């Protein structure tokens, strides 16, 4: 498939290596999760530094951000929350998670109250997942620029600093786009700073940021980290991941709303199969893990390494043809997805206005 | 002797230094220029015993034209679209208020406006409407021409007894200078000084800096995101001259001076209401801000601003520039002596009298170009007195000197009693201007 280690030279990454792998499990007195384990969660800037500090007892925090969707929110989506959870509890930081409810109204067709309704209604699925309330601010920027002493000053500062010339490269924008567009960029940026989260850490400005995402986005938070010395703040950490497969590349994608008979259909018709034409040419040249949706989906969701291993080998010699392994990925979607649901259920408003009101992260 | 020569230099060094620190000069330009304002002293002191004891381009930065007569402001309000205050509107305002015109509303100072028969219908049929200008704070960078949007801004409280808004763009300031946020917030508490000794009442104005008011109001940034979604770059580019290598906030500031224009960016003050009609006075050269203000308003729901401009208070040097802190000798400053103001006035105010006083009293002087008589124009409250000063000039029965002496006897007073009020003006009072609150 895709060469994620070209992706390493060609961004500037650092490769995850094993001896990272061993110094994190040391450091946290956990197992490696198994994104880690499996490459899920290859490369990275800085994660070093970030144990340096750790190791001495200089904590930092975690950063992650959604924008706000028509509940069109996919098993894609949770493979950044799945992994910052972890961190979150492995290390036990706080995290702050922006609702981009500014960008969504400046990009799309809605009001600015609709667009805080669609970040309300996301941070909910965002709960789900099982962030702590005691170490967890979700804002949405709307409500929170307008209640921070420190954010709005991080913005300008930012915005002091980044030309119309070089964000117009890395977001590609032109002369057309209004000028709300063109300094969105400083605001997505200004999470990265401690100062930023006075309710937080106060006006420490030395509290390193990690922030868990896409290799493909080390382009756009390359603008964050060159800006950060020019401002007088320290850079931020960087965890890359993969990029999660289309379940082919309302049926492009399984959705954390589909019901259990749903998931079957989409699984069993539209995810791609990297098997054979003929089960005759199946059971002799066996089934391709590589391309098949299928099997990858299970390495980013079945947490067995054995059954998995189990799996593969069996796809790829024939003895196990496609149905039956988009069996074994059904029977791992459903409960997923159905107990996603069942906590999403739980969301009580008093619950999300907790998680969304600025206070002290004990 | 060569020793005066030396003082003189070490003075013009000074008036630079100071102009460079008021314009956009960066800091390792200004301190350069100091560098030789110190060598230069430390020469004095040697050589001495002391040390030393002291067409028309119109725009929201510069204000150009070759004409002595200055910018010729009809052919303005056709260029900006804006509409002509003609007699009748005076005498409305005058029927609302029952007070006589202000005199810059006589001599023709505050001469356009957009809206003001909107304004007055909502006054006449008792629903409110606020008042919101601004300043781009600038330590004691504050002259007598800044006085004009401010003098009047007062009065338009006073006769329609309405709530006021002042915003220091800090942030501006942050973005085009290079400085600290503290030092711009600091600047923006200081102009705040000034503005209040000019009689604002402190029940009904509410004096905010950017950079704080940002992030503690519930409806301010909302409006900025809106405004911020109905204006490209490119028609900033056309309507400011900005270009692709300014910072990107630059570009999007345009949103922050317009946001004031909306009742609702000030909850403490209005709640949620949007209706409340918003009038904004300033000088002409504001108006490219609020020409966009007022196109973007029906696309997010809200009414259009008025507004009143006023002309600019010319540079001493002569009508072809307007007075600014940026240019050497250009101004007389809010924070002058007695002294200090006489002798700019007597050295540097451009003389529209002839060479001669033989040539004065034979041709007599040319008011149209004679930066005393516009001062004069601004200031001097009687309009008798004002008419018989422009005969006289005219006709040479009046020499300049005389002229110049008729000012000084406006401009001392005038300043001194800023300043006399400006010493009144204590950190609580400064504090509680700033504090967002009901006005009652
Ligand atoms: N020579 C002159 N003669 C007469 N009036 C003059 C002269 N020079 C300046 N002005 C007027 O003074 C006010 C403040 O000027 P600033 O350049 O600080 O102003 C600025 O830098 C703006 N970004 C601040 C601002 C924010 N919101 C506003 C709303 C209305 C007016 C101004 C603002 C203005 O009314 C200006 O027109």
């Amino acid at each position: 498939g895709i060469d994620y280690d070209k992706l390493i030279v060609r961004f500037g990454s650092s490769k995850i290596d094993k001896e990272l792998i061993n110094r994190i499990e040391r450091a946290t007195g956990q197992r490696p999760h198994h994104f880690l384990r499996r490459g899920i969660f290859f490369s990275h800037r800085d994660m070093n530094q970030v144990l340096d500090a750790y190791e001495n007892k200089k904590p930092f925090y975690l950063y992650t951000g959604r924008g706000p969707s028509s509940e069109a929110m996919h098993v894609g989506h949770l493979i950044p929350f799945i992994f910052t959870k972890w961190l979150q509890d492995v290390f036990n930081v706080p995290l702050v998670i922006q609702m981009t409810d500014d960008e969504k109204y400046l990009w799309k067709d809605l009001t600015l109250d609709q667009a805080y309704g669609d970040a309300v209604e996301n941070a909910k699925d965002i709960i789900a997942c099982g962030f702590d309330i005691n170490k967890t601010f979700i804002f949405s920027d709307l409500d929170y620029m307008g209640m921070s002493s420190g954010f709005y000053k991080n913005v300008v500062k930012i915005q002091k600093h980044v030309t119309f010339n070089q964000v117009k490269g890395i977001f590609g924008f032109t002369d057309s786009d209004c000028i709300g567009k063109i300094s969105f960029p400083a605001i997505q940026a200004a999470p990265s700073f401690s100062n930023s989260f006075p309710q937080i850490f106060r006006d420490r400005t030395d509290i390193q940021c990690l922030i868990p995402c896409a290799i493909d986005q080390d382009p756009y938070f390359r603008m964050t980290r060159d800006v950060a010395p020019r401002i007088g703040y320290p850079k931020p950490a960087l965890l890359h991941s993969t990029f999660f497969p289309a379940l082919q590349g309302p049926n492009s994608s399984i959705f954390l709303t589909d019901t259990a008979k749903q998931i079957k259909t989409k699984v069993n018709k539209h995810a791609f199969s990297g098997g054979r034409d003929t089960i005759e040419e199946h059971r002799q040249f066996g089934g391709n893990c590589d391309v098949d949706v299928s099997f990858m989906y299970l390495t980013f969701f079945l947490e067995d390494d054995d059954k998995l291993e189990q799996i593969r080998k069996d796809y790829t010699s024939g003895a196990m043809l496609t149905g039956e392994l988009k069996k074994a990925l059904i029977e791992v979607l459903q409960p997923l997805i159905a107990e996603h649901q069942a906590r999403r259920k739980e969301v009580t408003d008093e619950i999300v206005k907790e998680f969304m009101t600025p206070r002290k992260l004990a």
